[PDB]
């Protein structure tokens, strides 16, 4: 629809470049962009999503961000490059190209978002999902984030990619046997392996019996317990184009909570 002021297609291939010269780096944007927007309250209306406002404090120091400042950082690279972006579109952005790149969907970009200017209008802690906890805690986030059943299921299925970090989330390993890929594999591991107590890790989570080298927590394998959320690890278990097309729609809104005035990019 509508050109950007900054150089759209230069940027997107800068990120790419910093993704393959860095290729973990993939995962932790789109967790830096999923965090900045889950600060979200649909019933209250606070919170400041998608406005960059985990850069200040205290947002940036909330358990739950920890290790966020790295892709944060690599980012400030490329603020700098192209100056006209705000924050909040850059770390969006860079998050679908990292979804495009790992072979998920291509995400229609929107751009015109405003970064917050100071952390007063930062959410307060205790809104960021814990993997300690299941469905309940769960449906109760997602809630109150504005998805349904169905939005909560396809999203959590961005484990898929990356890792736990004992560093960072106290957690630890792969979910998948392709942790840069994209597809609806975390699905599939979830209802295939048999997922045992991992007795070395101090924070409680699982193993899978066959390799023992990936992991489940309490979080993701709520979504068996629970039979709604189960529905919808079957459907995207057994059909990954239904969740690329999911996931899609879900992280777009996800990205797009609490803007105005966006304008459509082209390609
Ligand atoms: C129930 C909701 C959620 C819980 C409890 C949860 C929990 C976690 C935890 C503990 C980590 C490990 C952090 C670390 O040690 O580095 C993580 C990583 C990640 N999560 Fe989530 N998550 C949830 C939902 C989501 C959603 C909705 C998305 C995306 C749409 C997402 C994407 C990711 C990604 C990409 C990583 C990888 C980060 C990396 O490799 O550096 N998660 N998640
Ligand atoms: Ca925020
Ligand atoms: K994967």
């Amino acid at each position: 629809s509508e050109e950007p002021p900054f150089d759209i297609r230069a940027l997107r291939a800068d990120i790419e470049d910093m993704i393959s010269e860095k290729l973990e780096l993939g995962p932790s944007l789109i967790r830096l962009a999923w965090h900045e927007a889950a600060s979200y309250d649909c019933f209250k209306k606070d919170g400041s999503p998608n406005s960059a406002s985990m850069r200040f404090k205290p947002e940036c120091l909330y358990a739950g961000n920890k290790g966020l400042d790295i892709p944060r950082k690599a980012l400030e690279t490329l603020k700098k490059k192209y100056p006209q972006i705000s924050y909040a579109d850059l770390w969006v952005l860079a998050a679908y190209v990292a979804i495009e790149y790992m072979g998920g969907p291509t995400i229609p970009f929107c751009w015109g978002r405003v970064d917050a200017k100071d952390g007063s209008v930062c959410g307060p802690d205790g809104r960021l999902p814990d993997g300690s906890k299941t469905q309940s805690h769960v449906r109760e986030v997602f809630r109150r984030l504005g998805f349904n059943d169905q939005e909560t299921v396809a999203l959590i299925g961005a484990h898929t990619c990356g890792e736990c970090h004992i560093e960072f989330s106290g957690y630890h390993g792969p979910w998948t046997h392709n942790k840069n890929g994209f597809d609806n594999s975390f699905f599939t591991q979830l209802l295939d392996e048999d997922w045992v107590l991992n007795p070395k890790v101090e924070q409680m989570q699982l193993m899978d019996r066959a390799t023992t080298k990936l992991m489940m927590l309490p979080s993701d394998v709520c979504l068996l317990l629970d039979p709604s959320y189960r529905k919808y690890v079957e459907l995207y278990a057994k059909d990954n184009d239904r969740f690329n097309k999911d996931f899609a729609n879900a992280f777009k809104k996800l990205t797009e909570l609490g803007t105005r005035n966006l304008h459509k990019a082209p390609a």
